[PDB]
């Protein structure tokens, strides 16, 4: 599993469960490409996304569904969604997670590349 | 001043100077239409993107350039860029304040929405 | 002004009023001594805590006193506070903003330091 | 495990290894009094801190010692260590994970409590 999605969520201190999650890579004519897409599971995680045949280098944008997870939380949000986009490397430590810890005016995003 | 942009650098724990910043807004045909860019100043702020009368309702999206940022002093990001995707003045004119603080591998982003 | 507070909140995207700080200075025998307090004003900003000829060279504790603010609000907030613990004026003086962004279970802190 | 902590690094996008980590419970006198501590493995996290028995209800300090991880990796921080102080509550989802992301002027913290 080379990519994996974490979703926590702020103002209630918990995974963020069943939010969408929509992956793109860039094509050589500059646009998004679907790749890979999912929802989080009970654990706020999506695992499976890719395989390391699949997901070569390039540059790749995560999108979360943020507003429709807080409208149906009873929230009123600030993002339509929240956006994630990195290069893919052969070079470092690949095993990429990119989680998120949102809320509904802000969010945070950090990557831990490892092996 | 409808629509601003901060940027703080949480390595040097300084504002986060000439950063670039563009603007995009959703056009009826669906795509990303150019709407507004500028570079942050020695205080890590941007001002002056927009007017009230230009910057009407509609879905918008603020990149800030991170990856040159770093670049320019040396580091290796993770991130192309932090966008910040967000629809405005669906219920009248209010002020934006976009703030993001900025990690190598990591970045947080905040608005602050005022004035009814 | 060279220390100054300032509190966001993430929930609403506004600045987070009337948020009481409290901050300690160590004292020779170790223990934490009050040193200045005060509390946000409408802006989520609170200025002079101190002045330079008070703000001198040590370990310094700003309590924020985050629990407060989101029980007025009606909430139920994990953290008692937010504390953030350093240094200050070891290479001469300095000014310092201590900036916090506040959701119910999480927070965030960061410092921007000028001026030497 | 009813504690258990997650630290990050936000500059190097991996887990903070080796960071010691002590927790206090408050006293009847209001002095903080040692309860458990460690150093985070390999993927960032402490485990065994503490267990059921001995997790009752009060309020509990963490400290990060964050000055000695950033200055043993070259870099000049801005705090003494990050501190995380809450209240242990028996009604809610008692799994209580504390989580921090390290920046050199800046972490951010998040609770994730679940069951
Ligand atoms: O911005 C982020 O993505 C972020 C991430 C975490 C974090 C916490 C726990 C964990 F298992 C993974 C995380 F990325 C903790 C704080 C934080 O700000
Ligand atoms: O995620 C963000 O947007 C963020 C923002 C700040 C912050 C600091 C100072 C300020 F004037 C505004 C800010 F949003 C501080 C920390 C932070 O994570």
């Amino acid at each position: 599993c080379p990519l994996m999605v974490k979703v926590l969520d702020a103002v209630r201190g918990s995974p963020a469960i069943n939010v969408a999650v929509h992956v793109f890579r860039k094509a050589a004519d500059d646009t998004w490409e679907p790749f890979a897409s999912g929802k989080t599971s009970e654990s706020g995680e999506l695992h499976g996304l890719t395989t390391e045949e699949e997901f070569v280098e390039g540059i790749y944008k995560v999108e979360i569904d943020t507003k429709s997870y807080w409208k149906a939380l009873g929230s009123s949000p600030f993002h339509e969604h929240a956006e994630v986009v990195f290069t893919a490397n052969d070079s470092g430590p690949r095993r990429y997670t990119i989680a998120a810890l949102l809320s509904p005016y802000s969010y945070s995003t950090t990557a831990v590349v490892t092996n």
